[PDB]
């Protein structure tokens, strides 16, 4: 039994592009794989009050299909929470909500998922030129392979550490904090360094602050205080579906200009009232005399190691061009994320993917994989394509327009 | 050839009502009449800034059907612009945009409304008990009669002139300030006084000063200035579809309640950015050493005569008590509007409706006026309901759940 | 020895008073009592998040003197936090900090406040006419008698209980909320009401909220939800020294038009951020499954009585006309306050203090007490004012101006 | 007559010096010398609508002296517009009034300003060691020179055009827009092109946009949208008083940081409420079926030339690497300004002051330049130290302090 196409991890991305395979007219057979006993959006940094950064009309169709069964307004209608929500006149949902937004929608999807199933490898299939893939599924009880005419990799971001620090049972990747967080007793953290200049990095940072008055807190960043988000109106354009066109048609030269420009939109930044909150949060400490947030500027942190019941981090300061030890509790590394890479999962089918002049991997417009004629089956990447996509690639901003690029390049190809 | 239903006017409150019908599985048969040529919103009052005073969730059909082809979101998405709108992260479009959308809505309708349409009359029906209604509708070369078992009377509100002064050549209801504004010499209109303190007084005088740098503006209105518009979410719940069943279930001490604490919420109150624009504009004035807006509080216009190049507007203080006469070139009166009545359009039909002590016409929850039972037929209001249904009755609010619910009422009846 | 200038209580009413004595060239001799131990500014009320309603510029002295040593930003300046409050980009302080400007400018002062000194009464001086009063003052020690030509009562305004409900052990107005909740088992109070639909109200509710998550919460109030503030520019000019006089001189029509159309600036309104926060908190529980905040709207309370470990509230409904029991761990009366009353104090020299009609103090512009000629000393009300002199009259609002028109007034008529 | 301090030039900041200068106890003699006729704050960029970009409270004095009578509260309430002004709860007055302010200050200044007065030249005075300069002015009438113990260069900024384009009777500075656009007849302008992304730029297309519903206009831009300005409370500490000994003690990699990380706070970047505005009348247009605004982004203009009535400016696309031509009536030039350099105006007096690496003028703490022993009098920048003391230098930000410290360091050498 041989699946028009296979997804690879269901976040996001792939459950866009089950409900775009639901819409869609073709009759195509899928099948999806995820890891997880179920869908798990950054579990570990839903915090209390964490936003979403994307208004609620970028969801799983709307763009593509204005009157979706799955859109969000959908999903509040049901929910019987529409007309509170607008009451509310913002644009943005929590991170809660949306997960169950997410929850919501792949249990309305027909398809059934497979979940704790670990996709451990794809080879090529019987065949030249080879026309089909093998997908190797792990799941806890055995192992089992299918057979697919496409395969759609969407396998999500990996947690950056800095240079030299390791995760350990006290130095954390913000992507894991609250998984070790919850674990722990309260008064066995009063002391927490959290380094980063990033959204996430703020975000721990006033819930630490909220949370228990008594803890101490080191913000180590290297900017001289959090820059603000940009999302005002012209430079949130670069995430317009038209936008992916302008970046992939533009010479290299207009898509350094794009990263020169609005990097500041999306990457070392913070929202507006995530900053102000916690600048209102240090100014009421001093007036009553009791400070907790300390703000470690123009500093890295560039090492950590445990001695007896504390954690040693070592941080580098640009002003004095030196390092010191600042001893805490525990340290957070909210230092971010490294892009998907296919390469690893593709194992050697890698060798009929061409790569460009700097090593990364060529894709077509529709998000397909450039191959040699040794393959003619079909490997589209969601993620893992800012170098040819644009900004937008790993963010929620345009789910609906390419789930359904991708879904009419399949149905094109049969 | 009966029809299920006869839409009156075709307004917003018609338009959704349409809409209702071809969403809904019943096989409904209908019609409606427009006396203008073409759907016309307050086009008297679209002015260039203006600005919806409701969320474009609260649409045609969305809180109803949240996967409408008829909502505002499809709109945008047919007119290519729901990216851009999106970018913009504003709940509220302009005044124009929204005209846009309902005629975009009304193009997209199956159904075939007739413009230019006055409906003249309702009469009953053959037969005792009267089981039918028969609309009498004159177009601009004939006039005819169509057979209906029910009537959605949706009219509209209509203007309200303060006590003693009537329209004239130089003496304009806010309702028609761009009808007489477009024909005439930009230099001829040096000097306008504007009567009241709600949203077209405020939205009028904030045009009249960008428009021309020279323009002097007299705004004149009780209050000390001008009062804020209550549309934080807890307030704002009056305007919910379940507001509607508080409101009406309620006593009429309840009732009461909701107007004595929330009618700034509506009437007589105007928009926070609006209100900051003018007070920038004023402050600027002073700034520059040339002030043009002159705000007369705590006062009404009583009077205004005509007097060779003048219009004498007579305007009572009440910090003085006394009155004193203001020349200008044109008097401009946002005074608001009175609710409609479908005591007039209904003649003989009236005597089969049911009144309360406060003899105003008793509704149902459904929105069907109470009827002896020598009626049988159903008579629907949208609008004129302020007194049973609430706040919401006049407004583009409740429009989808409003619609829905006399579609409803009118396919159980028939089964 | 005869002063010049007494003053009964010291808040920020008589503290800017005080702080206009200090910068005026005019030699005056003055004393102040305050029954408490030191400044203290609505201190059962201070909590964590509360916001000053009134911009800084509303100082003690700025908008009489802009360049005063008591000003805010002079007190930045010495806290060493000027910059970084400017940074905020927001002109409302916390409550928190804005008394510690209070106790800042009361210590910077030259004059000796006499603390834990209680006026228990004012008599007349000896003679006919009256030229000073004499003044009953109470200590922990002893009791004495002090002489002054003049005579300033800035004593608060007096908590207000619902009709037929008195304060108790665990029935509290909110004037002592923090009083009461501080000294009482976190796990005591997992279930509270809390009556009234304004800024006490509602802030009492956030904090309760966010205090404990497993608190449960019934807010009772007659209005359909929290209705919100109006601060925006126009309407908020009736707060202007020069609204004074355009009150002031203004017909009884006039002052009630004050009333009628601004009343929703400063009385049983929330300020929209507090609004926003409550909502959205709201909101996050019943996507969360847990909701705890419990709104009922239309409602007042009308009694309350304890039954074993209950608080048994009796709620009246508007909307049912009927009246029910609620059991809580404690009730917390968020129902306002009355104004100042000088009469109390006042004794024997009230009978030479005029009435007007509704029977209350006839005051002059320079706020001082009308009197017959059988009075020579001066009597000023800060506070009390509200049917003379406006909305401002009980608030920050105006303190510079209004006390500086007051030691002018004084150094006139020793002149 | 040998004055204690002369300044040249009469804006904001020796306007602040003067204040500074009254309100010490030091008596100090003094002389100030403006080229124009009376204070000229950009007057050719006070547009109707144009706000400050700084709190009221960074006036001339207030962060030094908390209660002075040359504050903008002072001001305000002397013209009677403090009550009004507060109620308005806006910290940014506009460009118009804060003009008022300055000439209020001046007119309430006790010393007297020589306006009409360029000085050409400053020279070293007699003797070995030198202790004294000679100041050239030249009035309309005469020529002078004075002598002083001091001076404080304050000149202000230098507008900077694109390479490769010249000022010409169509091709207007920014610094100029007004200046030109009064003097021509309203039906001459239908078609206007404006170069730059900054403040400067998008200011002149709102005005343009907002004075006539006819015109056309070309907003030519490198970036792909108007790129917000950063004004956030822990990013906008970099223009604390603090922040300045901060910039100056760090080391270069420090500085560099400054200037990496927050250069968005001030240069290429527009106020939110404009960027909005623009963003809104587009869409509005569009509505309207009626477009007049064109965003020509990922563009440089590199030339203009005029033929025959039409100018034509030259266009670099990024995009795709091509030029072309877009025919107009007139060319805006918001493309910037270049520092303060006091080499301009020392002459002879260079050889005394010493440069570091990179050949900029070195410069103390208190804003004095460093000098060899040759020289002994005070020569003292308020500009043209972006490269010591950090993005407030040539800003409103940090004129009370600057001020005082030069004062203090004056009083103390005397
Ligand atoms: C806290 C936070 C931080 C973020 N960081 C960034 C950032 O740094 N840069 C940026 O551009 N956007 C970032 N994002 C955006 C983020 O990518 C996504 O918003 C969301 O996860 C969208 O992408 P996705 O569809 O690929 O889902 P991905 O959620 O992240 O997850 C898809 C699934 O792949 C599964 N998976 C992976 N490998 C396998 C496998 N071999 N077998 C089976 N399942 C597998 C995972 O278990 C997962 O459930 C962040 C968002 C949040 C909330
Ligand atoms: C400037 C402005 C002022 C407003 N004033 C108020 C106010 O004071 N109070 C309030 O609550 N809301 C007010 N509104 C809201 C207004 O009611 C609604 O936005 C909207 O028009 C209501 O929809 P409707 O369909 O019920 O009435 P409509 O849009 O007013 O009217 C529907 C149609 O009925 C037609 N019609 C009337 N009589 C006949 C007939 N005999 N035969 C055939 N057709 C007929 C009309 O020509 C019209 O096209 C105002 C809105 C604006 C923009
Ligand atoms: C939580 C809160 C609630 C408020 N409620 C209202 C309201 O309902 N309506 C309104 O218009 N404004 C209200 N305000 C404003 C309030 O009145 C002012 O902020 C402020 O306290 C007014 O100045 P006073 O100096 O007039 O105040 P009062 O501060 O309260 O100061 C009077 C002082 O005199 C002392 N005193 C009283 N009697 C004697 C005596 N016999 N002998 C010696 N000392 C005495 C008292 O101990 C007290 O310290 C409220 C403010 C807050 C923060
Ligand atoms: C529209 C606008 C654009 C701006 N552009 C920038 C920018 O790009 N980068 C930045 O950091 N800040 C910029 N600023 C800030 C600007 O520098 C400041 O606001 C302010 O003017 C600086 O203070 P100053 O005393 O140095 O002013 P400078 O006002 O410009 O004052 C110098 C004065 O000295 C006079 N002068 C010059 N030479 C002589 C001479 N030889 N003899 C006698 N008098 C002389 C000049 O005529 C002038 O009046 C801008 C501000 C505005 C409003
Ligand atoms: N609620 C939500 O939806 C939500 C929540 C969290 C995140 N996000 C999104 O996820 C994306 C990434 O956010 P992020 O904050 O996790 O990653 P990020 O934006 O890349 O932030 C990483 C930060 O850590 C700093 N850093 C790097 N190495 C360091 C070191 N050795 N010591 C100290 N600091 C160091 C970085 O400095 P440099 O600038 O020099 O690299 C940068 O400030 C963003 O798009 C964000 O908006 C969304
Ligand atoms: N979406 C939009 O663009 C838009 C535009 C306009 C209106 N609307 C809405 O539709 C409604 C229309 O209201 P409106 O603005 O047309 O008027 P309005 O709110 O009904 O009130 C009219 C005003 O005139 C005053 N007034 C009455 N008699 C007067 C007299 N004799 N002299 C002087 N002043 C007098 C009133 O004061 P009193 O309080 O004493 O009566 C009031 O200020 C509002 O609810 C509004 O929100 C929407
Ligand atoms: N109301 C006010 O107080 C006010 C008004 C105006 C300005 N200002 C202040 O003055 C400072 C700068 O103002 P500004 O806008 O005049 O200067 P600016 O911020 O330096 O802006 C210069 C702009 O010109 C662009 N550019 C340079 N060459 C170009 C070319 N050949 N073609 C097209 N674009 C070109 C730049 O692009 P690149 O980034 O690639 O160089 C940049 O976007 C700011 O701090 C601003 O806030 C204040
Ligand atoms: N980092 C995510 C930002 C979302 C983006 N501003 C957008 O509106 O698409
Ligand atoms: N003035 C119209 C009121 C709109 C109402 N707040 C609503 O959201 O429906
Ligand atoms: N472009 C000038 C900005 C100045 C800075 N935001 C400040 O407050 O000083
Ligand atoms: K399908
Ligand atoms: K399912
Ligand atoms: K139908
Ligand atoms: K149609
Ligand atoms: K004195
Ligand atoms: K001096
Ligand atoms: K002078």
């Amino acid at each position: 039994p041989t699946h028009d196409v296979v997804g690879v991890g269901f976040g996001p991305a792939n459950l866009s592009l089950a409900v775009a395979l639901e819409e869609s007219p073709a009759a195509l057979t899928s099948a999806f794989f995820e890891r997880r006993a179920s869908i798990s959006w950054h579990q570990g940094m839903l915090l209390p009050a964490a936003k979403m950064q994307v208004s609620f009309l970028k969801d799983l169709a709307t763009f593509r299909n204005p009157a979706s069964r799955f859109s969000f307004v959908s999903f509040l209608h049901e929910r019987g929470r529409l007309v509170r929500f607008a009451n509310n006149h913002d644009f943005f949902p929590t991170r809660r909500e949306f997960h169950d937004y997410l929850e919501w929608a792949e249990s309305k999807l027909a398809h059934e998922v497979s979940y704790d199933s670990e996709v451990t490898a794809i080879r090529p299939g019987p065949g030249r030129p080879v026309d089909s893939v093998l997908v190797d599924v792990s799941t806890p009880e055995a192992t089992r392979t299918v057979e697919a005419r496409n395969i759609v990799i969407s396998t999500g971001l990996v947690p950056r550490m800095p240079a030299g620090v390791q995760s350990d049972e006290f130095v954390w990747h913000s992507s894991r904090f609250l998984d070790h967080f919850r674990d722990r007793d309260p008064r066995s953290l009063r002391r927490v360094a959290v380094a980063g200049g990033g959204q996430s990095a703020a975000e721990i940072v006033r819930f630490l602050h909220d949370n228990r008055p008594d803890t101490v807190v080191h913000a180590i960043m290297p900017s001289y205080g959090y820059v603000v988000a940009d999302n005002t109106p012209f430079a949130n354009q670069i995430f317009d579906p038209a936008a992916v066109d302008d970046y992939f048609d533009g010479s290299k030269q207009a898509k350094d200009a794009f990263w020169r420009y609005h990097r500041n939109t999306n990457y070392s930044v913070v929202d507006d009232e995530v900053i102000r909150d916690l600048y209102r949060r240090g100014y009421d400490d001093e007036v009553a005399g009791a400070p907790r947030l300390n703000f470690v500027n123009l500093a890295h942190v560039v090492g950590a190691k445990r001695i007896a019941d504390d954690t040693r981090v070592t941080v580098y300061s640009m002003a004095r061009e030196e390092s010191y030890d600042l001893d805490v509790d525990v340290l957070v590394c909210a230092t971010g994320y490294d892009p998907m890479d296919p390469g690893d999962l593709l194992g050697e089918l890698a060798e009929h993917c061409v790569q460009d002049a700097e090593g990364r991997w060529q894709v077509d417009r529709d998000y397909r994989m450039v191959t040699t004629p040794d393959l003619r089956c079909g490997i589209y990447l969601q993620g893992g394509t800012e170098h040819t996509h644009g900004l937008s690639s790993s963010l929620l901003s345009n789910l609906a327009t390419r789930s359904g690029e991708i879904v009419s390049s399949i149905e094109r190809r049969k």
